[PDB]
């Protein structure tokens, strides 16, 4: 076939052309037709991303945890989890500071229960029709168990364990190649998605919301620079050299709006920059789904936007409430386009702002449009976080 | 045990005796009692057919697609799919012609969205509690992927892929033997089913609906003769010799009301008449669930019946609407007794006739009774279609 | 780590201390605080028990049935099933006799369809989000099939079958070690559970309900003694010697409120007392979920309690109705804490007493409290039943 260029170049070309077409059709009546024809081609991409998420989450964990002995798992797991949560908190507070400084959108005027829920009442049921988190719990559990079995004395169960582990590993590999296949469609789909967005955008009225956009972007960039360079220089990594390798991943994640299709590319990058394989094999897929701190910063800023549009004022307690809820709601989120808004609703209802009130609903719609733009940034920052965290831990050894 | 005859003979005997008993009890008060005692024995058969459908659909596809290299898959797949759809359209239009000629039942007076839906938003979720079509998509996908893995260079993933494929294949084989087991119950169950039908039937009032029945049967027989003999003689097969082998399958499918229990018998027939194994292994289970064109012709005729009972008149556009909708709704259907009526409702609501209106509901009930008779014919024609299509393609090589 | 004692000792210590703390805090205002802090630690145990139930039911059956040839399966299966049902009936009638004698709680004033339901309309769907019983049916089916395949002549399918069976067996083993892991948490959780119960209990008012409690306990103890000693002496087992081994299992089952975590300990006990392995491997996990006759006796007694609180009088027909319904509803039940009450509702609605009427609802709440106490007894008697039944059958050979 004739599509033979390398992937990222293809996607970039598609993005560019889609933006141009969206603008020039925006001026004229064709701005309507594009909805009917183009959007279907876009949605077909989105769905293909959701499909591949669920199998890669379960399987890849099970293999990863199985490969490592339990003690080493203890050490690496605690280090990494501590780092993940701390950085997420740092990110959302940085976002709140940005919101306070810019003050966007002024316009015109069970807390234990959720921590208990993480344990699956039923594994198959939660796996098929339920949530991400419980599958993570069950996967790690099963991996540890299979390890102990492989040490066992009796050959019968030893052979059984080996073959089970091999089956699950096979499922994982297959899903990765499926991802490559989807990326070939990705240029066409990206073209469609961005074209519809640009055609709906009216620039100068969007200019008011652009103050929101500026707050968000400045927050994201500040996070990258400040946090990751400070940490890398404390532990002793040359940041520009790290970013050199990261750049491929970050580009792929910026143009595509998946935190998950990026995963195999990320693992290639990890193999290139010479890291102990098992460590990244375990930590990276866990990170792909926990390290959505960019989405956390966004959620904080948007919570402040909606609050400012409603006109409320927040105590220290309510701002702490935002912070904690945002961490947990980010952990609950799933790695696919647009999802961050659906979880933003969770945190809003936590703080006490109803999604069904029409005034705030209108403001929310305004934000939902620009969410498509902000999504690209969020994804870039997420993959950055993954790579940095793994590199740090590996440097400690 | 004492049931030792060959299967088809057993089923035929059961059918005959059940019909006789239904008639002679129909004359007298016992016509009531049979509902309570006999129907339960019948339902227990129906359920056993549904159970075995879902696993054989998924598994058998995955193995089939895995066995064949991708290029050959391209060629055979496109040929077969084109043929399937074309013949389905031919069938439903033939049915509309029959309806126009006989004019039965006069009595007394998202289109893209569904094509998008075929992609599963979640594979496990759609597999367990969702539809047929998406499992087909995902199965084919997974098979292709496993093929590429088996070519891969690295032994670890090679062994993993092999073992996964073997597991799935094992599930398939087991389900086939389960089918044989169910067929042993089938004589008893067929006896029950047909007895209840005959006991409910009042012959002379059914005589008016018998004009509907005659239209349907004449349509089916005309389809067999005209379409399949024309095609076979174009490509160069002796039709009576083909039908000789087909006869076993067609009988088994006529007496039993499953398009799926017939599948193993069909594959035996394919092995007998000497066909390239991989080709039929892939094309036949796909055909078992797509080639329900007999049900398509029925759905067209019944749509015209309901329309004539409502008294409406149909433009060229609405008749085209019937045709297209019928193709897609047949593809959505599942291979078990009585299902065709449930999908008939889909096409009716598509054309714009509400199922909840009482007048048309009464007419629909009249048709639902005779649906049990017509089901047998539909199934015969379906298996005919499967065998013919595979034979044609194999003849082209 | 510092928790190094043997399990049962740990659990006993936890139970004791939790009871004491519950009482002494009960006197004072702290009786309130314990709800908030302690209950969460308790629930986290309960959920972990539910999780592990569903996988061990399916997998362990499939392996068991696969190991044994079909003929031997016929013999052992019929013997065991007959025994299970007969003893369940004996138990519930004994309970009704006890209820008549004590007359507790006087206070102040589809039957075929469910038997048909056992067959799964969809296997994956019933497995993930549906019930226990259909998974049992499908599991046994699949096991038999895999056996025949292993006899088959063709090596390809032979290898496939072997590998499938090995996968499923691996899942089983892993789940057993998970059970051990949960038991380490069990002491802490038991402490919490019992403490909350004791803190809610007001002793002297509970003294009236204690007449209910006495009826129940006397019934249970009478069942053990009379039934099992009569049977053991008929077939020729020294009862005290049997109970010697049983004692470990019965203690573990009394302190823990799971009929399922006890299963591996039970199988250890079976290996100790020298029984043919395959026989107990099949019969014991089937028994773990069918032999809940202690819960059956309780359900009968509680049905009479609620009836006496409503003030109704029961014919011979209605008492037979209770008996039959109780057998089936016990079979439907699942092996986890508190479940017996939820199925008690099924039998109540069967007899015709509505759960939504407030008077009987109040009485039901009174019983629901003490259900936590009675649960321990039920579980002890259940594991006794399992061991005795297997021992009897093995003695016949
Ligand atoms: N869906 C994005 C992040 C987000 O916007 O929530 C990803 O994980 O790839
Ligand atoms: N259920 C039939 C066809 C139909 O009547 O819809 C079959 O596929 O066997
Ligand atoms: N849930 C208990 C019995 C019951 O109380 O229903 C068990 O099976 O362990």
């Amino acid at each position: 076939k004739y599509i033979e260029y390398p992937v990222l170049q293809k996607i970039l070309i598609g993005l560019i052309l889609g933006a141009i077409v969206g603008l020039i059709l925006g001026h004229y009546g064709y701005a309507d037709a594009v909805k009917t024809y183009v959007k279907p081609f876009g949605d077909l991409f989105v769905r293909l991303l959701k499909m591949l998420v669920m199998p890669i989450v379960f399987a890849s964990l099970v293999v990863g945890a199985a490969s490592i002995s339990p003690a080493r798992l203890g050490r690496v797991g605690v280090k990494i989890v501590v780092y993940y949560l701390l950085t997420s908190a740092f990110a959302v507070t940085l976002g709140i500071i940005m919101a306070r400084l810019f003050n966007p959108g002024a316009g015109i005027h069970p807390l234990v229960k959720i921590l208990l829920d993480i344990v699956p009442t039923n594994p198959f049921g939660a796996l098929a029709n339920g949530q991400v988190c419980p599958t993570i719990f069950f996967a790690i559990i099963l991996g540890i168990a299979i390890t102990y079995l492989m040490n066992s004395e009796n050959e019968k169960v030893r052979k059984s364990a080996e073959t089970l582990l091999d089956a699950i590993n096979g499922l994982a590999e297959a899903m990765y190649k499926i991802v490559n296949g989807v990326m070939q469609y990705a240029p066409i789909g990206v073209f469609a998605l961005i074209a519809y967005v640009m055609a709906e955008q009216g620039v100068k009225v969007v200019g008011e919301l652009a103050k929101v956009t500026a707050a968000v972007y400045v927050g994201l960039t500040l996070q990258i620079l400040l946090v990751y360079f400070v940490l890398l220089k404390i532990y002793g990594i040359d940041p520009i050299s790290f970013i050199k390798k990261a750049k491929d991943a970050m580009l792929t994640a910026f143009v595509t709006r998946s935190s998950s299709g990026t995963l195999p590319v990320t693992m290639r990058v990890a193999k290139e920059m010479g890291i102990s394989e098992g460590i990244y094999s375990f930590t990276l897929p866990l990170g792909a789904t926990i390290n959505m701190d960019g989405t956390a910063l966004y959620q904080g800023v948007s919570t402040f936007f909606i609050a400012n549009a409603l006109g409320s004022h927040l105590t220290v307690g309510q701002q702490l409430t935002i912070v904690l809820t945002a961490v947990l709601a980010s952990i609950c989120t799933a790695g696919v386009p647009g999802a961050g808004a659906i979880m933003l609703a969770m945190v809003l209802e936590s703080v006490g702002l109803p999604l069904t009130d029409p005034n705030v609903a209108a403001a929310y719609a305004m934000i939902l449009g620009i969410d498509a733009i902000l999504d690209m940034g969020r994804t870039m920052v997420n993959v950055t976080g993954d790579l940095t965290g793994t590199a740090i831990v590996a440097k400690t050894e």
